[PDB]
């Protein structure tokens, strides 16, 4: 729909940018208020840094994927500077939260709880025929009540025929990304499942880099031999075995997100 009919368009006046949370090559993220009272995140596009069609694509996808476990689109401003306004996540990114005094004190039970919440989010994404492609603790946000939500949908895609194929040039974080996606550019929900296994390591290590002490080429070498990541310090063995299922060689042997959610809730209500 055009901007004058689009239920998501808001007048820029409705928004007050209060505290900057982040700044990079392509714009900023702010905490601010919508209509004086409602706390919001505002991502702003730095003009000329990238296409506004490309920037707005993330908001259009979020219009289609609404769930409690996914950071919610609130509104767009489609005149420069372009804004995407969402649900505010008070405790910021999981990777950062896990390192704070409150993150430090969390028991394994609460960690397993948060893991289940993330799987539940991904189970919705899976049911809807989408993939995420950027699933990692940096892209999970944490609420004031310590609930978790999937964020950063920039690489997220509605799947045609189960597989998205990126361009020959395209590069992805080696430690988080499934071998078939690094090697062939082919992504499926099963690529995300692989990423989830890596994300579980970040949870149990409070946000440490996967494959401690290893370079990208070493990770690749080890994986091809049939090794997987060494058992993180203090990782319960049941969780580690659940990671290994996410890292099955054949994407099709990897579990569903519904399965992963189910098992993690069992782990949680047992601890
Ligand atoms: Cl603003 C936006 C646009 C597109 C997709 C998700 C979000 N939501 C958020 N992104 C980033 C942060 C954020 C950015 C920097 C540091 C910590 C959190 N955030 C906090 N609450 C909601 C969001």
């Amino acid at each position: 729909k055009p901007w004058w009919e689009d239920e998501w368009e808001v007048p820029r006046e409705t928004l007050k940018l209060v505290e900057r949370l982040g700044a990079g090559q392509f714009g900023e993220v702010w905490m601010g208020y919508y209509n004086g009272h409602t706390k919001v995140a505002v991502k702003s596009l730095k003009q000329g840094s990238m296409s506004p069609d490309a920037f707005l694509a993330e908001a259009n996808l979020m219009k289609q994927l609404q769930h409690q476990r996914l950071v919610r689109l609130y509104a767009v401003v489609t005149q420069e500077p372009i804004y995407i306004i969402t649900e505010y996540m008070e405790n910021g990114s999981l990777v950062d939260f896990l390192k704070t005094p409150s993150g430090i004190k969390l028991t394994i039970n609460k960690l397993l709880d948060m893991a289940a919440q993330i799987a539940e989010g991904m189970a919705f994404i899976e049911e809807r025929n989408y993939i995420h492609r950027d699933l990692r603790a940096a892209n999970i946000l944490v609420s004031d009540t310590l609930s978790c939500k999937i964020a950063d949908f920039g690489l997220a895609r509605l799947i045609e025929d189960n597989e998205y194929t990126a361009r020959e040039g395209a590069k992805f974080p080696i430690k988080w990304t499934a071998p078939e996606a690094i090697n062939y550019g082919t992504f499926t929900i099963k690529s995300d499942v692989w990423s989830f296994g890596i994300l579980l390591t970040e949870i149990v290590t409070h946000g440490r880099i996967p494959y401690p002490g290893m370079t990208n080429p070493e990770v690749i070498q080890n994986l091809e031999r049939g090794y997987r990541m060494v058992r993180p310090d203090n990782c319960p063995e049941e969780l580690y075995q659940l990671m290994r299922l996410c890292w099955k060689e054949r994407p099709e042997d990897r579990p569903t997100f519904d399965y992963l959610r189910s098992v993690l809730e069992d782990f949680f209500t047992a601890t």
